[PDB]
């Protein structure tokens, strides 16, 4: 289970978003979600729009400039280290100490069929802390 670089990760299939599936983290907001524009390939930058469910069912959106550090991709002081990724359909990584699960917005209807790499990664890094589910089927879509 090879995992791609973090620039692989972030940009993964250029299209699309990532929701937040899985994490270590309690109080999560539900439909947690990064979507990635404007990838600059040499510098390995890309503007993030980023953000959860808010009010009247629409999501919560706000612009960030990320980048890539070592193995980890920056998005303001977060730096979120890739334990592994395919580039394509899910990432785990960690950030602030917890252990996330990330999922392409293509993946979201076979969430019981991820990666196996994905799926591995995630429940060999948490160890014995509950997980907690915070995508569910009635997120809205990605913005555009």
């Amino acid at each position: 289970c090879d995992t791609v670089s973090a620039w692989q990760s972030l940009r993964g299939p250029g299209t699309g978003g990532y929701y937040l599936f899985k994490t270590t983290e309690g109080g999560k907001t539900d439909c947690t979600y990064v979507k990635g524009s404007n990838f600059n390939d040499a510098a390995q930058t890309a503007t993030y729009t980023y953000g959860n469910m808010g009010s009247g069912n629409q999501m919560t959106q706000q612009t960030a400039s990320a980048s890539i550090s070592g193995n980890a991709i920056v998005v303001g002081t977060d730096h979120s280290e890739v334990m592994y990724s395919d580039g394509s359909t899910c990432d785990v990584v960690r950030l602030n100490g917890q252990i996330e699960l990330w999922i392409h917005s293509s993946a979201t209807s076979n969430t019981g069929n991820l990666n196996s790499c994905c799926t591995d990664k995630f429940n060999q890094e948490k160890g014995s802390r509950p997980e907690h589910v915070v995508y569910r089927s009635t997120c809205p879509n990605m913005p555009q």
